[PDB]
C-alpha cells in the first residue's frame, strides 16, 4: 500500500507527540494513545 514515487511522500495525519506520519485518521488516534497514558507510569519518552 501507499506505493508511490517520490520517497520523502507526505500524510496529513501527523503526531507531534513523537513525531510519527499516517495513512488513516483513526490510526492517527489510536496511535496518540501511547502519549495520553491515562494510568501513571515512569519511563516516558514524551
Ligand atoms: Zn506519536
Amino acid at each position: 500500500g501507499s506505493s508511490g514515487s517520490s520517497g520523502t511522500g507526505v500524510k496529513p495525519y501527523m503526531c507531534n507527540e513523537c513525531g510519527k506520519a499516517f495513512s488513516v485518521y483513526s490510526s492517527l488516534t489510536t496511535h496518540q494513545v501511547i502519549h495520553t497514558g491515562e494510568k501513571p507510569s515512569g519511563p516516558s519518552s514524551g
